């Protein structure tokens, strides 16, 4: 059972102009997915503090990421407060309109697509480097959902039924033919040293086989 929904007509917009508009600065894609999957380790850890059971679902608070070349994808897991399904339909979409709008309003007075994790939808940066995104999540008082889209203007939700998470968030990123670079080691360190340097927890780059 596979539900297909539309993105709002914002939201598309935002994804053909990040893939559409030439743009060089690719790399600050990863910057951006790192800085959401901290914040929603934050948000988890902040929660713990008045309820210890809501790390029954595991108690360690990192950030993986994870090259493949064989299927030319690029994951990055966190164990963070991961997201509902009310959260891939309705929640997140709400609050991505409002910071699309002003998004487009700074573009057009001299801002770059740099900036995009000040208006809060920085995770759509992915589509710089990848013509399809996977979303596994899984939060305390939901199932384990996989979210998907190759842009187009519409996005896939369905219970997952690969390896059970925990809890947290996994996005896979499956990369443009272009831009396989970000599937190096030395790529992602550099990137990683640069942009995330003094992420609150640790980032551990895994190697390919
Ligand atoms: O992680 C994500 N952030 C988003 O805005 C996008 C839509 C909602 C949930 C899945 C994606």
């Amino acid at each position: 059972e596979v539900e297909t929904f539309a993105f709002q007509a914002e939201i598309a917009q935002l994804m053909s102009l990040i893939i559409n508009t030439f743009y060089s600065n690719k790399e600050i894609f990863l910057r951006e997915l790192i800085s959401n999957s901290s914040d929603a380790l934050d948000k988890i850890r902040y929660e713990s503090l008045t309820d210890p059971s809501k790390l029954d679902s595991g108690k360690e608070l990192h950030i993986n990421l994870i090259p493949n070349k064989q299927d030319r994808t690029l994951t990055i897991v966190d164990t963070g407060i991961g997201m509902t399904k009310a959260d891939l339909i309705n929640n997140l979409g709400t609050i991505a309109k409002s910071g699309t709008k002003a998004f487009m309003e700074a573009l057009q007075a001299g801002a770059d697509i740099s900036m995009i994790g000040q208006f809060g939808v920085g995770f759509y940066s992915a589509y710089l480097v990848a013509e399809k995104v996977t979303v596994i999540t899984k939060h305390n008082d939901d199932e384990q959902y996989a979210w998907e889209s190759s842009a187009g203007g519409s996005f896939t939700v369905r219970t997952d039924t690969g390896e059970p998470m925990g809890r947290g968030t996994k996005v896979i990123l499956h990369l443009k033919e272009d831009q396989t670079e970000y599937l190096e080691e030395r790529r992602i360190k550099e990137i990683v040293k640069k942009h995330s340097q003094f992420i609150g927890y640790p980032i551990t780059l895994f190697v390919e086989k």
